[PDB]
Parts: C-alpha cells; sequence; structure tokens
C-alpha cells in the first residue's frame, strides 16, 4: 500500500493549551481533530517539513522544537510514520490559515477518541507532562 512520512506540530502555549485543527470532511481521517502537519517531501528533512507545514497550515514558524514521539501506524489503506514535534516557541499567531477550524484546547481536556487512533499514545504521554 501507500507508505508516508508525516510531520506534525504539537503547539503548546504557556497555559497548557494546544492549538488543534479539525480535518476536512473529505480527507483521510475526515472530521478528526489533529495536530497541524503533513507529508515530508522528497529533499526535505523531518525538521524542515514540520516548519513548512505549520507555516502553510496555521501561519507560524516553529523554533527550538523537539521530537516528542515518532511512531508507525497501519491504517486500513495506508501505512504512515508520524513525527510528533513538541513546539513551545514560535514566531506568529496560529490561525486557520487554510480556512480550517482551529482553536486552543486544554491539554487535560483532550479526548484521544477525537483524534486519529495513531495519536492515542502521544495524547496520553502529553497528559503526563
Ligand atoms: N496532520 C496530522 N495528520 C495526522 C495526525 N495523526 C494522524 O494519524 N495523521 C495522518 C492523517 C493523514 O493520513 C496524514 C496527514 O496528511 P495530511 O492530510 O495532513 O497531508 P497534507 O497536509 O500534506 O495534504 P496537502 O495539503 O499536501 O494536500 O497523517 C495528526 O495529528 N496531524
Ligand atoms: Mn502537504
Ligand atoms: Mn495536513
Ligand atoms: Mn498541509
Amino acid at each position: 500500500m501507500k507508505k508516508l512520512q508525516i510531520a506534525v506540530g504539537i503547539i503548546r502555549n504557556e497555559n497548557n493549551e494546544i492549538f488543534i485543527t479539525r480535518r476536512a470532511a473529505d480527507a483521510h481521517m475526515a472530521n478528526k481533530l489533529e495536530f497541524p502537519g503533513g507529508k515530508i517531501e522528497m529533499g526535505e528533512t523531518p525538521e524542515q517539513a514540520v516548519v513548512r507545514e505549520l507555516q502553510e497550515e496555521v501561519g507560524i514558524t516553529p523554533q527550538h522544537f523537539s521530537l516528542f514521539e515518532k511512531l508507525e501506524y497501519e491504517f486500513p489503506d495506508r501505512h504512515i510514520t508520524l513525527w510528533f514535534w513538541l513546539v513551545e516557541r514560535w514566531e506568529g499567531e496560529p490561525w486557520g490559515k487554510e480556512g480550517q477550524p482551529g482553536e486552543w484546547m486544554s491539554l487535560v481536556g483532550l479526548n484521544a477518541d477525537d483524534f486519529p487512533p495513531a495519536n492515542e499514545p502521544v495524547i496520553a504521554k502529553l497528559k503526563r507532562l
């Protein structure tokens, strides 16, 4: 099947809230909550991809971020490797730059069932921080 490398950014403010967007109804993992991110392209690194994806999707440039978790997940029709970057400093103010819903969500209130199932261990690990 299809095999993808995906970089996403966990955007955390100083109030323990995360900037979360919601995927379109016609997308893979439709209507799910998500960390902004996307496919790592040929000729770019995982670090470059999370910067580019956050610039495109929510209008911020991550800086001094760290790899929170890397994991693989087998969906029904595709295999992806997810790079979860913890982003605690950035230039700009995140918004729905691609017209998608986005809002700040308390970390304690996140419900893993609202996200793709691949995110389950990451959401749990974030809550222990
Ligand atoms: N963005 C994001 N994707 C996730 C998460 N968890 C998860 O399993 N995924 C999966 C859903 C998709 O199969 C894939 C992300 O690809 P995408 O749909 O964001 O692709 P993209 O933004 O590059 O799309 P495009 O603008 O290039 O057309 O990873 C997450 O927290 N954030
Ligand atoms: Mn993309
Ligand atoms: Mn995306
Ligand atoms: Mn994108």
